[PDB]
């Protein structure tokens, strides 16, 4: 027909409430996107009750990701800000550094005055309020939040670190925004013969240099968990990932699960996921399930009833799909200070080169082979506020925002309330494949 668009982005959820998979290729099915072994919200986090545990409950689960290689699973927490709160701790109330210097929060340093006047004065303006000394949790992520893109920012300018930095792998470049939140650029920046090594990959010399150094007898144990992450290129000394098979045993038990208050079983991944998940969260005792397609599944049409009764879903919140326009996030971003990333509302497609909420008017879409029917408008809540890189949940932007000027019309108050709408559900009418880069053909 006529050409509306461009796939732009293809996402998978696999676990739900869970870091996305980014994907160039899916399936699309009738429950949703599929590539390979994963499948869209096809495993769940529960409680001992055997409810579901989301993002709203749990908001650092969106720091885990379920990754697949052919033949095995990784399940992997870990990325700069959680290795740098395992490093730095969180004190909420001033205190003094071991070089004794009035500090607060993730390492936050306030100033090297020995005057307490002069810290108070650096914290209330950095704050914003009267704290008399005293921070909440939240605030402490806030100042974290700040610092560690002022490392990156740094290392960036830095002409001695930012080819070393560029050089290096994912993992390995947190090894080294790591160690200049601790000592600052221009400590890091003298190492000068380990920043060679490392620029040429040499990783097990890299390692016995780097424990030579002052830095490693000033923090022998902080630098033993960096120096591993430089040695080996994973986080190892972190929250180690888990490896685990595609298959899991028949053995493991069927759970009766309840997602929205409506029941679904999952087959129980195992003890090593169960007290995986637990440890990194924290928490009461979770178990990690996958739906299996013989399986009852949930029912978008008890949900909500313009969904066609035979519409199937394992563990997503209500469609199969939801697809959203690079034109809506890009309004939205400016009415924003923060700005936010696709990620925050967790679409699986994410089309460009249309304007504005064009999907909104997209009744019947056809991209490749698969073709798409629209049912209704996605409606927001508080999980769009939960940040995707610290797991920190800001509970009010992007939602008081999408609040002001995205309510649906009066004539439609009685299905989605006062939710503002953002994002389009859809439904297969045709199974196949879509690509990123498939254009998009408005059909009718
Ligand atoms: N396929 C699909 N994607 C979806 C939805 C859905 O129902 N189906 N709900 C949206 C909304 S309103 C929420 S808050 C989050 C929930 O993501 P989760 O089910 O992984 O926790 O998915 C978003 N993306
Ligand atoms: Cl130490």
């Amino acid at each position: 027909m006529q050409q509306v668009g461009t796939v732009a982005q293809l996402w998978i959820y696999p676990v739900k409430s869970c870091k996305g998979v980014p994907v160039s290729e899916a399936e699309c099915t009738a429950m949703g996107l599929r590539s390979g072994n994963l499948r869209d919200r096809f495993w769940l986090v529960i409680n001992q009750e055997g409810n579901m545990v989301t993002a709203r409950q749990e908001p650092r689960l969106v720091l885990i990701s379920l990754t697949c290689d052919g033949d095995t699973l990784t399940l992997s927490a870990m990325n700069i800000f959680e290795m740098l709160r395992i490093d730095e701790g969180l004190r909420l109330k001033i205190y003094k550094d071991t070089e004794g210097y009035y500090t607060i929060g993730i390492g936050h340093l306030l100033t090297k005055s020995p005057s307490l006047n002069a810290a108070k004065s650096e914290l209330d303006k950095a704050i914003g309020r009267n704290c008399n000394g005293v921070i909440t949790k939240d605030e402490a992520e806030k100042l974290f939040n700040q610092d560690v893109d002022a490392a990156v920012r740094g290392i960036l300018r830095n002409a001695k670190l930012k080819p070393v930095y560029d050089s290096l792998d994912a993992v390995r470049r947190c090894a080294l925004i790591n160690m200049v939140f601790q000592m600052g650029e221009t400590g890091v920046a003298g190492f000068t013969n380990s920043l060679r090594m490392l620029q040429q990959k040499r990783w097990d010399e890299a390692a016995v240099n780097l424990a030579k150094s002052r830095w490693y007898n000033q923090t022998p144990n902080r630098a033993k968990r960096v120096i591993t992450t430089f040695r080996t290129g994973t986080w190892d000394a972190y929250t180690k990932d888990l490896l685990l098979p595609i298959k899991t045993p028949t053995t493991n038990a069927v759970h009766k699960c309840r997602v929205h208050g409506l029941e679904i079983e999952g087959r129980d991944c195992g003890e090593a996921t169960a007290q995986w998940i637990t440890s990194f969260l924290k928490s009461q005792p979770y178990r990690l399930v996958h739906f299996e397609p013989h399986m009852r599944p949930r029912r978008p049409h008890q949900i909500a009833d313009l969904f066609r009764p035979k519409d199937q879903i394992a563990y997503s919140d209500t469609s199969p799909f939801l697809i959203l326009s690079e034109a809506s996030l890009a309004d939205l971003n400016s009415r924003l200070e923060k700005k936010v990333k696709a990620t925050n509302f967790r679409p699986n497609i994410v089309i460009s080169g249309c304007d504005v909420y064009a999907e909104d008017s997209w009744d019947e879409l056809l991209i490749g082979d698969v073709e798409l029917k629209r049912v209704m408008a996605c409606s927001r809540c508080i999980l769009t506020t939960v940040d995707p890189d610290t797991g920190v949940m800001s509970r009010k932007e992007p939602l008081e925002t999408l609040k002001s000027y995205r309510q649906c019309d009066p004539s439609e108050r009685k299905l989605y309330g006062k939710s503002p709408l953002f994002g389009q559900y859809f439904v297969l009418e045709n199974p196949g494949t879509i690509k990123v880069g498939d254009p998009v053909y408005l059909l009718g």
